[PDB]
């Protein structure tokens, strides 16, 4: 039918309709609206730049580029997170500076619907936006869904630990997507006086952070975290940055002579350039042949004075600052299969001895952070309780999982509790039907499983059973309601406690009921092993 | 002693020039800054106010034509010259500047009528250096203004979005047109009347800036001589990506998107982007290859800053520049020139029916005419005589006519009904100044009129009595209109206005005033095209 | 606890460093930046304002040195160092920097008064680092910033015109100043008495920066060692246009026009300008061919923001705030050092007074004389006697009268007529860390006061009592007038001011008063060049 022409401050957008089975107003979908000039030549390394003017109607009806990085790597993720049939080929570009929209509002009238603003996962070095289909979640819950893109591996952190760099390039890309959805997002029927971030893993992480941003203040109302957040150690980058822009520069056959030296150097490289040093670098794939101290995972969230005054857990100590409900939560199993699948991680096995055991927990090193003194404690307090290598292994993955999201989800939670702000959590435990080939059947909860119910995938690909049909429709009704009302609890869904002094909690899957005190125990486990 | 001026971004030193007779010596002044030099990051962006520099700035030397085919842009301005001998030029994207020749008397006031000339070349090709304006401001007594813009890849590139609008040529113009309003009454001009005027693709700009609301109060008359906005070739319509696209991947540039492929050009060197131009083939008949997708010129496109419409669109609107309007339009467009140029393959100087039908369909990026139609249009012009050479000349009558006749007439009768004062001319006269290889009996070719307006007569040599007053009578005919928004004046055979009426003046030896000016064939094409 | 400033831009933090005799330490804070880093399009541009951080800089490292011959610069900084061992420094376009030294208790509101030096060095190469100022901060309890700014091709490349005005290295030396001038207080400074000293370019710099309007407001005393804007080599008259030129050929761009070339530099790495810098021998004499074709050394130029006309015409102009300013040169200035930097041919020992004007001529680079006058200046200054060897150094008197003598006195009369505290020296002793390759005979030679004026004997081991008790003299003099503009005090012998008996100090193990400097010399070549 006509196409939808939505007026926006920079110019006229053109988008489609498309109909979802059981929904009579078809939802308005617009594909590539810059928010943000694109990041090329000088501006390369730099806060983003308001997106130029245009004339006329600009056809938003193609998917955006998504960020330079690792193309298989990018791909290979797209497809096992994406909650479309068909996953969508990605072109790449430095020109990323993207977000997508999906309306269920009539743009005839005047309607102020709930903003859900999503930050894609990929450990801030591949992902995009386009992998995420919002028709679903925005037609059956009545809000407007918005995807967004920002600068990733090199071009989003880069930093030299001062001002001819500062990093966190990817964040404020975040923020300045934030402030267009403030400035835009009536025109499609949103109301800008109710955004809520959401984001899974790198994207939770992103999430966690601008919620202690004073540059995020004012821009989101509400915030959900999904396996990811600010004390997810391997995502920030805690002390001297310098060592690790140098080497970046190194590779990229650049001097070292000072900053400013080596970022006007790395602006003058190419695209192709950047990229191969990328891929040289090995990032997202677990170092085994070198020290594990100076394995560098990826390129993350620094400290920069602008973004983030002060480290994660200094900033949530404080009390004093602008709150919001927030949600965090984390799946079952968040090292079964995936991650240590896309790193490459050595268990080609299937079982593990103590011995052995902790020759990898060092190795994880750079995703976990235990010193090799503490290594010792650390495998027993865990492998030490039966003598099947098998069930050592799944332990295992159970000790690098708490590390990782479990502890520092719950005590992110805590803190932002004592903040005097609404706070919730939930356990996500469920075998998408929508899972690998490769995984095996017997991991429930794995990281990113909560992300096909979230984004209504039963509607959208085939073989979803009335009981996944059901799951996903209960997911998005409590996600709406939060958005909606800072409270996910609504009639006919299971009852969410708050996140008090009792840490009630949810089990999402299929049998969703409210439990307690969720990682009690790993908790004060790691925050005596760490205290050393 | 030498003539120096203030302007407002500095002084400039020229130099005196007298010409034959006059006591009255021209203030010339070559290469005066009117923008910033579109270099680097500033390349496929609008044009900037330029610096200021602390001294007296030496404006004694040609400046460097934009960066084009060195052949072609040298061979076109040894064959529209007026001076003596062509003058070598220089390439470079630091071309945006402008020559000044003054008649008036620096030392006291003065206001002068400016004319400031856009030289044609299809914008791909062309200098402003290539007209010199002595004998038309000693003459007349107007202060004559040449001004350059960018051409081809560097004035014309458009992604056909705000990455890259396009138009940054006429945008130059326009700069141009901004920078005269502000220093020409400096240089005794008075910055109240300014005539624009240029022929071909220059008289296409006329045209265009006629129809622009950019440039609203920077001129008071226009002249377009053979070229107006209705010239298809010069303006693209529709969707521009494609070429956009064909050109980066020519210069070795992705397409991943506007962005992308802007930004790769401007990391281009000047060389490179030549090169690529030379690989594109321009100005020259494709005669291999489907005709529809062949794109001889890079040109005008709908931006949004500077054309909101179609020229089509925006006549009818009765919404543009309700100023003076003078469109005129030679014997024989298409007589030698032009194809010449092109390297239309006409060798045997006769022409067949087929033939003709196929050699239209190839020419198709000049008169659009769908291949349903040749015949009709073939039968129309040729069906009439079994010569095989009138076949062959009314074959270029045919281009001639779709080109410039038939455009330049519609554009007249429609400024005319939105009630602004117009005028119409047919040039017919072969200058004793063609080159040696157009056959003597070519009479009127494309740019033929350019010897009599520049004064040729009086800066070359071997003009006949009767061409040296040719050249009097339309210096005083276009300088009468410059002064009035009109060419009347005493000893001036009369120009009718044109009217409802439709009379024109027919320029030639024997200069007479006529009436319906392609009035025929504008009837036959409109019909043609209805379809 | 390491000594932790707050500025404007952000929080600095130095290092203590205690000096024998003194309880309370030094701060020193090393490679605090200034401006911006003068990286890509910044190149050929004034400075602009650094960024500010947003926690803690460490500056307790060197900072690199501007761009330039690596050999010719670790040779100068060996030869002028103050401190024990030179210290090695890199080469960076990322250079502008300035190092400072306090002995102020920070803890404490203390306010002393400001000595801001501009080391020399052609302007071709030197650096801050080479000077340390624990000694002069220490003895004379006043704050030490030795600045940098930007040298050669980079700081002083023009075209004559807008599009690279050039004294790029002076905005930088300007821009320090304002940055002295907004965070000095911080380090236990007084903004409002700022004194700028400096020595050869750097004494050049500080002569230039007393005329410009532009730092009208950023010091309030000047002290010039051995050299002022009179010393013609440094300063550039008549057209700059070729020098660019044959800059941008050596450095393989085009130079179709100004804008071209500076565009292409622009384009070149830090390396293929060293490379060009090296190719144009720019610190060394050509022995063969015409004497006036030499490689014009790069310097200051009338761009007409700095300057806006010669030196010469400001100074009689009397046009610039009137501050306290001190002139002064050395016995020999051309003693041994600059001769044996430039690779002089006098390996002979001695000069007849044929080689002498066939040398003088060649010489015409830098002391700049018609080659008509080479017999006069030889015959006036050689003609004395015989005795070639007895020449060679009458012909050493000869340059050194020409570079430093007599454009010094000349300044200095000016700066008197203009009604403003003038004061003058002739620095005569030869410092016991001269080198080895310095024959024993030359007293006084250039550069030979600084180790004074840097406290050398207190940082270098072996100083005597009597050397001790020079330097101890000089710093006190020079801080005098840094805080009075009079270097009169307690314990030191009468220096008169520059009045019309033209009193000046003659300083070494002798010290006293004196009169007409170069009196009779001045009276020679003043005439000589009038002819
Ligand atoms: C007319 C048109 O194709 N618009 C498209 C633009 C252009 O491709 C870019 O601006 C490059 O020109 O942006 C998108 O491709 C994109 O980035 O997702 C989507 C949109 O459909
Ligand atoms: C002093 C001087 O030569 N000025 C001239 C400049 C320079 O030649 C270029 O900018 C290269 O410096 O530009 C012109 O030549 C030009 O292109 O029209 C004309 C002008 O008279
Ligand atoms: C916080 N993140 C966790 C551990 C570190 C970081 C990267 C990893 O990434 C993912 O799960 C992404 O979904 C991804 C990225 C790259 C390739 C494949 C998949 C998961
Ligand atoms: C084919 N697989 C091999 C043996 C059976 C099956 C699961 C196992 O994987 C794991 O325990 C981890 O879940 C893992 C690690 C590394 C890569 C992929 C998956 C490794
Ligand atoms: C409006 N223009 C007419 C027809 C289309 C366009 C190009 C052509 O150009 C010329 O006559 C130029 O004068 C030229 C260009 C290239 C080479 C030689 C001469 C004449
Ligand atoms: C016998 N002819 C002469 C020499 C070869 C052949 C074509 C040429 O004509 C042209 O190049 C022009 O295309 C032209 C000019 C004038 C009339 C007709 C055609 C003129
Ligand atoms: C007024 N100066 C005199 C003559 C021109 C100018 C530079 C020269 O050199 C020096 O002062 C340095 O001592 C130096 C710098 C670079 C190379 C060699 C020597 C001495
Ligand atoms: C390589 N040089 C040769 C032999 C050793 C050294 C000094 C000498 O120098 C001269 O004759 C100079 O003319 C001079 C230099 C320093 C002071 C006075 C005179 C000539
Ligand atoms: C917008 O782009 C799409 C796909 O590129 C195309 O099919 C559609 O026609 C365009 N919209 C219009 C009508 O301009
Ligand atoms: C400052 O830099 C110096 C030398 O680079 C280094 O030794 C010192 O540890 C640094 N100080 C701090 C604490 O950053
Ligand atoms: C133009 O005049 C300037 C200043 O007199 C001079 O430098 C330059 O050489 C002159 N150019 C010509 C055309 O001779
Ligand atoms: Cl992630």
């Amino acid at each position: 039918s006509s196409p939808p022409v939505v007026d926006t401050v920079h110019g006229k957008v053109l988008g489609k309709f498309v109909s979802l089975e059981g929904f009579a107003q078809p939802v308005a979908i617009f594909l590539g609206i810059p928010f943000a000039k694109p990041p090329l030549g000088p501006l390369r390394f730099t806060p983003p730049q308001p997106a130029e003017p245009w004339s006329f109607v600009k056809n938003a009806t193609s998917y955006p580029p998504m960020c330079t990085q690792d193309p298989k790597a990018g791909q290979l993720l797209s497809e096992l997170f994406t909650n479309r049939k068909e996953n969508i080929p990605l072109k790449l570009s430095e020109d990323c500076l993207y977000l997508n929209i999906y309306t269920p509002a009539d743009l005839t009238k005047k309607n102020r619907l709930p903003v859900m603003v999503w930050i894609h996962g990929g450990g801030l070095m591949v992902g995009a936006a386009s992998t995420y289909d919002g028709l679903a979640l925005a037609a059956h819950e009545n809000v407007v869904v918005v995807t967004i893109q920002y600068r990733l591996g090199i071009w989003g952190f880069f930093s030299t630990g001062d001002e001819h760099s500062r990093g966190n390039w990817g964040h404020l890309d975040q923020v300045a997507a934030l402030r267009w959805v403030q400035d835009n997002i009536a025109s499609f029927g949103g109301n800008p006086g109710s955004v809520t971030i959401f984001g899974e893993s790198a994207g939770g992480e992103s999430v966690s952070v601008l919620v202690l941003s004073p540059l995020a203040k004012n821009l989101f109302h509400r915030a959900i975290s999904e396996s990811g957040v600010a004390l997810t150690s391997v995502l920030v980058k805690k002390g001297d940055v310098k060592p690790l822009a140098e080497q970046i520069a190194i590779t990229a056959g650049c001097k070292t002579t000072t900053s400013a030296v080596m970022v006007h150097c790395l602006r003058q490289k190419t695209e192709e350039e950047l990229l191969e040093t990328t891929l040289k670098m090995k990032f997202l794939s677990l170092d085994l042949q070198g020290d594990p101290r100076e394995s560098q995972p990826l390129l993350g969230t620094v400290i920069d004075g602008m973004l983030l005054l002060k480290t994660p857990e200094e900033l949530q100590a404080e009390r004093n600052f602008h709150t919001v409900p927030y949600m965090v939560g984390i799946n079952k199993q968040e090292f079964g299969w995936l991650i240590p699948m896309l790193m490459s991680y050595p268990l080609s096995e299937g079982q593990l001895d103590q011995k052995t055991a902790m020759s990898l927990l060092w190795k994880s090193y750079p995703l976990v952070c235990i010193a090799k003194e503490l290594i010792p404690e650390a495998t027993e307090k865990y492998l030490g309780g039966t003598d099947d290598t098998v069930k050592k292994k799944d332990l295992f993955l159970d000790l690098i999982a708490d590390v990782m999201f479990g502890v520092p989800s719950v005590i992110v939670a805590r803190n932002h509790r004592d903040a005097g702000a609404p706070t919730y959590m939930y356990e996500f435990q469920y075998r998408p039907s929508f899972s690998s080939d490769m995984k095996p059947k017997t991991v429930i909860g794995d990281h990113g499983d909560e992300l096909f119910s979230v984004f209504g995938a039963p509607f959208l690909k085939e073989g979803a059973s009335e009981e996944e049909i059901r799951l996903s429709k209960m997911v998005m009704k409590f996600w709406a309601n939060f958005a909606r009302n800072g409270n996910p609890n609504g009639e006919g869904l299971p009852h969410w406690p708050e996140y008090n002094q009792k840490e009630g909690y949810l089990q999402i899957g299929a049998n969703t009921q409210a439990a307690q005190k969720l990682k009690d125990k790993e908790v004060a486990f790691w925050t005596n092993l760490f205290a050393k």
